[PDB]
C-alpha cells in the first residue's frame, strides 16, 4: 500500500490514486512575491475554548489527536470561508533532519515540520460527505522551526512513547489546541487537496505566515515513532511529507501586505 518509502512513496501514488496528477493538488510552494494581497479577506475566527480532545493514535503515517466533532465545540470561521467548520483532528508531518519536514514551502524554504488542524464544513453532515465536496474541508497549516521549546506541545510529546507503533492509541483528554497557535493569524490561502491518499480536492488551505518554535528535543521525540506495527522490523517514522506540486491555474492570496 502507499507510504513514504522508496518503493511506495509519493512518486508512485498516482498509480492507485490518479487524482495525484490533478489540477488542484497540495502542497505547493508559496512564492511571496506572486501572492495576491486580498483586502476582501476577513480575519480568521478560531473558537477552540470548548474543544474536547479524546484520543491520540499512531496510524502508520503520522500520529493524530482526535476531537469530539458531534457538536460545534471547536470551530473555525471567517477568513476565506463561508460557513462553520468543525475541528476533527490534528497531526504533523516532519523530517529526518531539521532542514526538511514541512509540506508547504515559502520561497522554497522548508521548515522542520508542519502542523495540520483539519476541519469539515457542517453543512455536509459528516466528514465522509465533506471530503466529496470542493469546499468540504478547511485545513489550518502551521510551520514549525527549531528553536525555543513550545510548552503547549510537551503534553503531546510525553505521550508519544505509548503509541510508538502503528495501530496503537491512548486516551488523550483535556488537551487545549490553543497552545499550538502563533501570536498572529496572518495567512495565505488557496484551493487544494488532501496531502496523502485519497488526495481528494476538497480543501481550502489556510497557511499561517508566523511559524511556531519548538526545541530540538521535542522534534527528536517525533522521530522515535515507527511506521511499522509492533513485532515487525523497525522503520522510523520520519520524512512523512509530500513534495510541492504544480500550482497550475491557481492564485495564492494573502490576508496581509
Ligand atoms: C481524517 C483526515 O484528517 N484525513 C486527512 S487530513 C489530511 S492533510 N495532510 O491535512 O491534507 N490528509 N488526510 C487523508
Ligand atoms: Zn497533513
Amino acid at each position: 500500500h502507499w507510504g513514504y518509502g522508496k518503493h511506495n512513496g509519493p512518486e508512485h501514488w498516482h498509480k492507485d490514486f490518479p487524482i495525484a496528477k490533478g489540477e488542484r493538488q497540495s502542497p505547493v510552494d508559496i512564492d511571496t512575491h506572486t501572492a495576491k494581497y486580498d483586502p476582501s479577506l476577513k480575519p480568521l475566527s478560531v473558537s477552540y475554548d470548548q474543544a474536547t480532545s479524546l484520543r491520540i493514535l499512531n496510524n502508520g503515517h503520522a500520529f493524530n489527536v482526535e476531537f469530539d466533532d458531534s457538536q460545534d465545540k471547536a470551530v473555525l470561521k471567517g477568513g476565506p470561508l463561508d460557513g462553520t467548520y468543525r475541528l476533527i483532528q490534528f497531526h504533523f508531518h516532519w523530517g529526518s533532519l531539521d532542514g526538511q519536514g514541512s509540506e508547504h514551502t515559502v520561497d522554497k524554504k522548508k521548515y522542520a515540520a508542519e502542523l495540520h488542524l483539519v476541519h469539515w464544513n457542517t453543512k455536509y453532515g459528516d466528514f465522509g460527505k465533506a471530503v466529496q465536496q470542493p469546499d468540504g474541508l478547511a485545513v489550518l497549516g502551521i510551520f514549525l522551526k527549531v528553536g525555543s521549546a513550545k510548552p503547549g506541545l510537551q503534553k503531546v510529546v510525553d505521550v508519544l512513547d505509548s503509541i510508538k507503533t502503528k495501530g496503537k492509541s491512548a486516551d488523550f483528554t483535556n488537551f487545549d489546541p490553543r497552545g499550538l497557535l502563533p501570536e498572529s493569524l496572518d495567512y495565505w490561502t488557496y484551493p487544494g487537496s488532501l496531502t496523502t491518499p485519497p488526495l481528494l480536492e476538497c480543501v481550502t488551505w489556510i497557511v499561517l505566515k508566523e511559524p511556531i518554535s519548538v526545541s530540538s528535543e521535542q522534534v527528536l521525540k517525533f522521530r522515535k515513532l515507527n511506521f511499522n506495527g509492533e513485532g515487525e522490523p523497525e522503520e522510523l517514522m520520519v520524512d512523512n511529507w509530500r513534495p510541492a506540486q504544480p500550482l497550475k491555474n491557481r492564485q495564492i492570496k494573502a490576508s496581509f501586505k
